[PDB]
């Protein structure tokens, strides 16, 4: 059965502007009967990579088809070039993800239980995914970084088209040991006894970020944090993220 | 204060196809606070005229600015050339409006109280408005036909671009005494002692439907059904419907 | 290779209403250099099946990614339940496709050469594809029906959700030998020595329309009209059409 | 009469990401006749204020209705909190407006003649308008700042929600005498004998920026640059910009 594709534009109090957001809302019989209470849906926060935006998962994948198969609501915000940080010179986009989460859970029929909420994303969005997994573990039961950047000191110094490192991190000499460093966040999560979401980490074998992914899961192993790592043929493109997100969605909802 | 402009497309079980719908959802503080019970908004079902669709109130008026000012949610469906009827040869568009009503009240924080729900529309949508007011009086406390057609035979017999009367009414030589006839609907509603929503009827003095509007309120007068009628300069265009929907929205939300 | 995803809503003189249309416009370097002449793009008219609309190819396939890879503009109109006919009781939707063709070729940088123009669609849209291929053979060098209905008496008698046979064909007892019949259109095209676009016909072997497809290509063979027929595992769904439109796009832009 | 409302999302080589853009394209009989030469439309570049985006003129005004009346195409980009600058730490948003201009004039039937091209915008967009007027005078015959900031040091030190002064201007303490200072851009344009577009400057008399506007036009008078200034009741809101843009469009298209 099909569902709703929703484009929302609202003025965000956190980032001080109108901003577009897309939502996939699978249909439920209770949505068409006024006398019943809506059945709240499992919900996936889905984070785009660098140069993508709120439309690009819809356009370059079949995610809505996959989400419909599994009665999974999907939230796709736009965070520009922010790497999901509260920027030194820019917008508070880390806070924005938390606002979007609260907003769509207030207005749409989405379950608020931790077991029903997941987060995922690719490249910059996998980096975002792991940051939220390690700082908001109470909000998500599972997190799926796809082709993620785990060594951030390779992302800040990437000279991508119109990308500004300083807008994110200011005049910081190095991200190592800071809240921009997934390894620091991971050590801090373990040290503070925070719940870590269940981890499915995916990366194509031909991706430049592959060795970076191997390094991170090696570290997870050495600090006895469980994870599932899935590799196979694939590069750093939406042809890969199309197939990976289909697999990730099956894994999220089936526990 | 601002709010959310929302474009939705879902596969409707009533009309058997994907269909676009737009929704204005003004901001409430509870929408951004996870620990607050969402406070349901007053809701207007707003019906386009012939040749218009779910986008044209946004485009040709400032309706979102007026609705935000009064924290009024606005639902703008698309019903094509159907005159809001379950068509003889076409779609079940009367049933569709009821589906849309139920659907948005389930998936959005919209009040289900009769006193909080209103309906309005212009030309063919004023005709639609009076039909739902006289057959669904339980669902709406107030109804605002703008530049409406009350004598339905004029709309059926109209020579308009690509418009099909038979699509709506099939073989019927006249609409009088049928569910397509607002005068019969009004007689039936008075005969069955149904609730009739409070009526604000508006039409510009230069509108070609102005005499048709005079005829209807004369009849309302004659059978002692209460209403308010507002005329003044104006023609059958969105310049007038912009000004009229602004007045109409203020009227709905204030008791 | 990225491109533009475009939603257009304009008032159609042919069907007498505002209507949504979507357009994929792959990027060309001449689009960003004002000193260069626009190089017009090859263009595909892509027709949805019954219950789909202008949004559902973007939503349920990765078509924009395939089209970008091959610099192919894609035009995706909405024709409701019309089976791409000028309906007996409804809209002039056959003429509408011709207006859309003219409109987008006037306002966008699209090649007007027959060799650069293709048409394709699935189910009801495969039926529409073969109808336009056999009546507008001068406008398209290639045509691709996917999982199409060739024996039109089956679409007409289908008891699909809210679908109206009479809206399309009126009180015709049978479509055989009329303009609604692809076999009549095919006999007529051959007898009048019209150009028949190169045909690539695709259908999954588990599709209940498979035999219908086998019957039509058998007839093509018996009257010496060339075609390419590709079958294989696949059912009547967007998982199949996603795969098939990717292969169809590659076939149409190469020679 | 009618026209097309267009939403475009393309990956911009200038700002290195997908970005949404809105276009109003009034209808012309040449757009529907494959046999006639497209007559290019007069074109307005319309710039939003701080916290608005590419949707908010459509939502909060009836601009499409006014543009249609005058066969004026309208281009409405999104530039976030950039103040139309190539940001010190952020995106190349000044260059982005030049890209948008070139792109839409390549892919749409828009006049490339200076006399047919205009620019306008409110608050931060009136600031943008005067910056482009004084630096790209060959692109625009007419410019209309609405409720503009002309003394930029106040927009920079405004502590609007989530707004970053340093993102735009870097470590700079003052904007005076830089590319961010309309008075310096004005002095330069005069000293270099550049074409200055015809200026229509509008501001409500209850606006915070009224005095700032009086200061600017006083300086224009003292350096023999012509302008028309229109004030009258009005504050700093879309109620004013709706009425003002309606009059601005009339003034633009009439010679
Ligand atoms: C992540 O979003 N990545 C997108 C494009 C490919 C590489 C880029 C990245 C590379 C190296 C380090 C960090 C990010
Ligand atoms: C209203 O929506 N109708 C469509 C075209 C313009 C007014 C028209 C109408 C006129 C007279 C009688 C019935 C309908
Ligand atoms: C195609 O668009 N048609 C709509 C629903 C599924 C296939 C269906 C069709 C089936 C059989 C005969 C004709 C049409
Ligand atoms: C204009 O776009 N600016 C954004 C917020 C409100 C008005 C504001 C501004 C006011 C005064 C001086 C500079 C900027």
């Amino acid at each position: 059965g099909p569902g709703a594709y929703i484009s929302l534009n609202y003025h965000s109090p956190t980032i001080g502007m109108h901003q577009n957001l897309t939502v996939i809302l699978p249909e439920d019989q209770s949505f068409f009967n006024s006398d019943t209470t809506v059945k709240p849906l499992k919900t996936l926060m889905l984070l785009h990579g660098l140069s993508s935006d709120e439309t690009t998962y819809m356009r370059y994948t079949s995610i809505e088809r996959y989400a419909n198969e599994h009665k999974l609501a999907v939230i796709m915000p736009n965070v520009d070039h922010s790497a999901y940080a509260n920027m030194a010179y820019g917008h508070s986009y880390y806070d924005y993800i938390l606002e979007v989460y609260d907003y769509v859970h207030q207005i749409f029929p989405l379950s608020k239980k931790r077991d029903d909420n997941f987060i995922a994303g690719h490249s910059m969005g996998g980096y975002g995914t792991i940051k939220f997994a390690l700082t908001q573990g109470d909000k998500f039961a599972k997190a799926v970084p796809l082709s993620a950047v785990f060594e951030a000191q390779n992302l800040m110094d990437l000279e991508w088209n119109d990308f500004s490192k300083e807008a994110i991190i200011g005049n910081l000499s190095s991200v190592k040991g800071t809240e921009h460093d997934p390894y620091y966040l991971l050590d801090k999560a373990v040290a503070e006894d925070k719940q870590i979401p269940k981890l499915l980490i995916m990366c194509g074998k031909q991706d430049f970020l592959y060795q970076d992914n191997l390094d991170f899961i090696d570290y997870l192993s050495r600090i006895n944090v469980p994870y599932q790592f899935e590799d196979g043929p694939g590069d750093h493109d939406y042809a890969y993220w199309d197939q990976a997100i289909k697999r990730a969605i099956t894994w999220m909802v089936n526990d």
